């Protein structure tokens, strides 16, 4: 796990805004799973995975090429895929860069000597 | 009769005088009901509603505002008596 995507904390919202509905292991996410552990709902509506009143299977978010990949396990028939990016602002990491290297500073006289 | 406290239990009643713009029918089975979590505010039919679709309203009230109040009663940016701010 990379410290440049985002903190774990907006990933875990995000998903859970993605979900539209509950989840009741939802407090039950540590560090430890990320991807090993499926997800209940609590189907208290209809899905939005592919309107359907409940799946049989539970569905599983994984990890690749920065990016958390949600989707259905078993049977991706009667269902879709949906992706969600980590990437914190990358002008930022950028701006974080080129301080690292030591290469503009500030003066008592106002001005930066670059 | 929509108070503060009854906000997941009572369903809410609708009189279909036009098609229900949840789902684009002459009226509905069952009334819809609300619901909140994450922030948002569900929209959705009591039953199955498979013919239906549900709807969300967030509840953010300005997320930039509430940060400018947080950094605000942090008491660290304060205005004097010059015209200049001194944080």
């Amino acid at each position: 796990w990379e410290p440049g995507f985002i903190s774990f904390e907006d990933a875990i919202k995000r998903v859970s805004k993605i979900f539209i509905n509950s989840i009741i292991n939802f407090n039950d996410l540590d560090e430890n799973n990320f991807t090993t552990v499926p997800l209940v709902i609590d189907y208290v509506t209809p899905c939005a995975l592919c309107k359907k009143r409940s799946h049989k299977h539970p569905h599983q978010l994984s990890l690749e090429n920065g990016a958390i990949r949600i989707y259905k396990t078993g049977n991706p028939h009667s269902c879709k895929v949906k992706i969600v990016p980590l990437d914190g602002n990358k002008l930022f990491n950028i701006a974080q860069r080129i301080l690292d290297t030591n290469s503009v500073l500030l003066t008592e006289r106002g001005d930066h000597i670059v």
